[PDB]
């Protein structure tokens, strides 16, 4: 039944749960299928070899490189199988050219040489354990069937699609269980003819496009009704139709807007799917808007085409998603590359048929050849949304396919676009195939039957170690208002309430001659009261986000940090906080997470010297009088390699890390000098301005740390190869990118439960064993109807993974902290929303309450 598909937009406009939206678990059921796709003109190549016929794409290549110099795959059977053997995929998807055996204008003499290759390939796949998913038509047309017949506009070409089908089953035998008749009819019909961007035609009114699609639709009718009358008795496989569709989201979620969106699918998906599953008639939407330029069915052929399919085959990728697609049936609507909310629409619309995706993938630029980091994570979110569909949607998905096993030609963007699973160079006479990152991920996906629970992924029971530090973070506290915090902090069971002082406000001019003691006595009273209610707060001095970098106006216009003297200026302020506020503090932070990519190198040497002078003073003059521990807090956003099995990502992983974490840590934590990798990189590229450490200065920096205040907000990726000339750092040879399969914030801040684990272990390996902290970790709001969805997963899994280091590996911990307990001082980040000039506990507050009072998961 039709019309019922309008519910899928509202059904998936409100995600029932982030766990369903994330789906970090689950496995595919027994019998689920896997295959890898390829195109006829993308990879095969050659047009006189062994008797191959000419193609329309040959003419299109001359005047809009060429498919005559493709990756030499027409007679070798071990080149692709070697890629198949590594993949180990149970099925393989490809296409057969129309002109290979019948290039004549009347289906002339078949060429046995082309048959011998495909018989060889079919026999090879059986031995390895691979079965084919073949398509008899992939955007190709014979030349001699074009000039005489004048393109797909003529009806007689549908007859030529039938006799060729008579040999498709016979020549390839009965082994081929699955079949696709025509792939992506829409782009062949409209963009193939009307716009002329594709192989045939030079220009055409939309009048030709509707007729061409109509003839192609009957071509499906021609090929099915042959199968059930001549082949199925000696068979039992299924033949289906693949339709290319793109999801559409409403602009304003309006009844007429969703009607347009529902109508929009009908011009792309319902153009052929409507009369092949449900009733054999064209959609009523076209009959209204399109007056008479759309050909209509007759009564005899309406029944001839009704229900001519067994399962729905689906298409996605760069074919018509944010790519070649006519603006007219866009209906001024946005595009979204989603599978979970499109697979449901097909299941409800067409009376619940089985689904088998035939073409799906994404593309990378032509410059990248080794690390196709873009294609890996685009591919994985696709295999996410099928698992979300089978489990959380009830739609039966029988298999999945990955596009572009081998690189080829994109038919409109030239060779500037690469998509193959295995990269082949353009300067090789042998066209040797090499493994890629995507193939490695696909290698470790089938043998695991999906994404089964893992010891790291599966939560592990544990108990919190005693004397575990706690507290919330507010580094923008405004200096009358003491009571609301302590009342809220006491309910929070805080032990070390983390905050700062806003040093710029501490000293109006940066000198001790004058100072406003009103804000100085603010901290003394609040810290002492916190001790009465059992809080020993965390103190911070300097902040990275400030117009003047936290320095007064006088101290900001004269080399704010480049001045050698301003280190002494920070030194007097160090005594200022220690001489009065040091009695009620046990845990100290001086440089609260400086940003480590914009800050100048030359002034960076100053910052490392400032801590050394500051740490010595409190140690040799105040540590004995008042006991305490003083160390530093550094930005430690984990840099995970994009491909875990790629060595090049590993070396560049430290370079961004070392300039971020090691630049302000190696002089402090390590031997006392800069990391080796950052010293060589400056020397190798003949670019250097970073000063060295003198012998007297080296001993100052080293050893001035007691604890380690790791900061971890997210887990960003690293990429060595340049992808775009805008967001790839030439100086570091590092491309920043974020995995999008993760639960992403509305501000595009990812959540990674395992990201805290690796950085926790990594810092111990370089800097030895020491009492480590986690000083900064938090997430924003999200899903603005119940703001607990992203945070019920954030803090539950982050702290659980944090204890996994203690139980499994053995990295020592002493405290865990949460960021921005309120939203007034941190937009979008708050736990207590600032609504109606009041702070209220968002339901995740109980979630954070339970773990704190219970002190970890209650063990057996």
């Amino acid at each position: 039944e039709p019309g019922d598909g309008a519910q899928t937009w509202a059904r998936f406009s409100r995600p029932p749960a982030p766990e369903a939206a994330g789906l970090f678990q689950g496995t595919f059921p027994d019998g689920f299928l896997w295959a890898v796709g390829s195109a006829a003109y993308q990879t095969e190549g050659g047009w006189q070899q062994h008797g191959k016929g000419a193609s329309i794409w040959d003419t299109f290549t001359h005047h809009p490189a060429t498919g005559d110099v493709a990756s030499d795959s027409y007679n070798n059977v071990f080149r692709d199988t070697e890629a198949l053997r590594e993949l180990g995929v149970t099925h393989y998807r490809f296409s057969i050219s129309w002109a290979r055996v019948l290039p004549n204008g009347s289906a002339g003499v078949p060429n046995r040489e082309g048959l011998r290759y495909y018989r060889r390939l079919l026999e090879r796949l059986r031995e390895l354990g691979v079965q084919p998913v073949v398509t008899l038509y992939h955007w190709d047309l014979p030349q001699r069937l074009q000039d005489a017949y004048g393109g797909w506009a003529n009806r007689a070409l549908a007859d030529h699609f039938r006799d060729y089908a008579e040999l498709c089953f016979r020549h390839f035998g009965g082994q081929v269980k699955y079949w696709i008749t025509i792939d992506n009819p829409y782009v062949v019909a409209w963009h193939g003819y009307a716009t002329g961007r594709l192989a045939p035609g030079i220009r055409g009114s939309p009048r030709l496009g509707y007729l061409v699609a109509h003839n192609l639709l009957l071509a499906h009718a021609k090929v099915w009704h042959l199968y059930n009358t001549s082949f199925r008795p000696t068979q039992g496989g299924q033949v289906s139709i693949a339709l290319s569709s793109h999801w559409i989201n409403p602009r304003r979620m309006t009844d007429h807007s969703i009607k347009e969106c529902q109508k929009s699918l009908d011009f792309v998906l319902g153009w052929f799917a409507k009369p092949v599953f449900i009733d054999g008639d064209y959609p009523e939407s076209m009959k209204n808007n399109l007056s008479s330029i759309l050909p209509d069915f007759t009564e005899s052929e309406k029944k001839f085409i009704k229900g001519t399919a067994d399962f729905f085959a689906l298409c996605f990728g760069p074919t018509l998603s944010f790519q070649l697609l006519d603006p007219h049936m866009k209906f001024r609507q946005l595009e979204s590359p989603n599978l979970r909310q499109l697979l449901s629409w097909i299941d409800l619309e067409f009376n619940h048929p089985q689904i088998f995706i035939v073409e799906n993938g994404w593309f990378v630029s032509g410059t990248t050849k080794r690390d196709d980091a873009k294609y890996m994570y685009y591919l994985k979110k696709f295999i996410m949304e099928t698992l979300k569909a089978i489990k959380l949607d009830g739609v039966d998905v029988i298999g999945y396919t990955a596009w572009s096993l081998m690189d080829g030609f994109e038919w409109h963007r030239g060779y500037s676009i690469r998509r193959g699973l295995f990269y082949v160079d353009f300067l090789s006479q042998d066209k040797m195939l090499l493994p890629k990152s995507s193939a490695l991920f696909y290698q470790k996906l089938i043998e695991k039957n999906g994404f089964p629970p893992l010891p790291e992924n599966q939560p592990l029971e544990g108990t919190f170690p005693c004397d575990f530090a706690w507290g919330v973070v507010d580094n923008y506290i405004q200096v009358a208002a003491i009571q609301p915090q302590i009342a809220l902090l006491q309910e929070m069971h805080v032990t070390h309430f983390r905050f700062s002082l806003d040093w710029a406000l501490i000293l109006p001019l940066g000198n001790q001659s004058q100072v406003n003691h009103t804000i100085l006595q603010y901290y003394r009273c609040m810290a002492s009261e916190l001790v009465r209610v059992n809080i020993t707060p965390v103190v911070a001095l300097w902040q990275p986000m400030a117009p003047n970098q936290g320095l007064p106006r006088l101290l900001a216009r004269q080399g704010a940090w480049e001045n050698p003297y301003t280190a002494l200026a920070f030194a007097e302020y160090a005594r200022l906080c220690f001489q009065e506020l040091g009695h009620h503090v046990k845990l100290w932070i001086t440089m609260n997470e400086p940003y480590t990519r914009n800050m100048t190198y030359s002034a960076g040497h100053n910052l490392l010297k400032a801590h050394a002078l500051a740490w010595h003073v409190y140690n040799e003059k105040f540590r004995h009088a008042q006991n305490g521990k003083i160390s530093i807090a550094l930005q430690a956003d984990w840099i995970e390699p994009a491909c875990p099995f790629s060595q090049k990502d590993k070396e560049v992983a430290e370079r961004v890390l070392e300039f971020d974490i090691g630049w302000l840590a190696e002089p402090i934590f390590g031997s006392g000098d800069y990391p080796w990798v950052m010293r060589d990189w400056l020397n190798q590229r003949n670019n250097f301005l970073l000063p060295y450490f003198t012998e007297d200065e080296k001993k100052l920096i080293q050893g001035t740390f007691d604890f380690l205040a790791l900061s971890h907000y997210t887990t960003i990726l690293v990429d060595s190869e340049k992808e775009d000339p805008i967001k790839y750092n030439d100086y570091l040879e590092v491309q920043e990118m974020t995995d999008i399969t993760w639960l992403n914030s509305p501000s595009q801040v990812a959540v990674v439960p395992w990201g805290l684990r690796k950085v926790l272990n990594w810092l111990k390996f370089k800097y030895g064993d020491l009492p480590m902290y986690i000083i900064s970790n938090g997430i924003d709001d999200g899903l603005h109807a119940e703001d607990d969805q992203l945070r019920v997963y954030y803090m539950q899994n982050y702290i659980n993974e944090a204890l996994k280091a203690h139980i499994l590996d053995g990295i020592n911990l002493c405290g865990y902290f949460a960021y921005s307990f309120n939203d007034r001082t941190a937009p979008r980040f708050g736990l207590y929303r600032y609504a109606a000039d009041q702070f209220e506990p968002k339901a995740s507050m109980k979630h954070y309450r339970k773990i704190i009072d219970s002190n970890g998961f209650p063990g057996p």
